[PDB]
């Protein structure tokens, strides 16, 4: 699914992402947009290291769900990779949860860094009610 971005950013507000470990919603629709521009079922794969990125959020495989392919990897959302394709996105929010209350928080994402920390995120969610 290919989400619109107002009706994401009620979706994530409903879900608790507002302010999550720190962390504004604005934030939030900045990484998703430049990490997978709003699409549920993209899944990229990383020929460098074997490990394959997934979802909205683009979460990767060697730590945080399994897809059994990926050397050395753990499972620390416990959920199969094919869980972050759903047109739902429940569990890739709970994942994307889990990922920030690790010591890096949003920075554990390289795009967020490049795209998104020190700008003005505002107009990710002007006019969307949130
Ligand atoms: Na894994």
């Amino acid at each position: 699914k290919v989400f619109e971005r107002c009706e994401l950013a009620r979706t994530l507000k409903r879900l608790g992402m507002d302010g999550y470990r720190g962390i504004s919603l604005a934030n939030w629709m900045c990484l998703a947009k430049w990490e997978s521009g709003y699409n549920t079922r993209a899944a990229n794969y990383n020929a460098g290291d074997r490990s394959t990125d997934y979802g909205i959020f683009q979460i990767n495989s060697r730590y945080w769900c399994n897809d059994g392919k990926t050397p050395g990897a753990v499972n620390a959302c416990h959920l199969s990779c094919s869980a972050l394709l759903q047109d739902n996105i429940a569990d890739a929010v709970a994942c994307a949860k889990r990922v920030v209350r690790d010591p890096q928080g949003i920075r554990a994402w390289v795009a967020w860094r490049n795209r998104c920390q020190n700008r003005d995120v505002r107009q990710y969610v002007q006019g969307c009610g949130v």
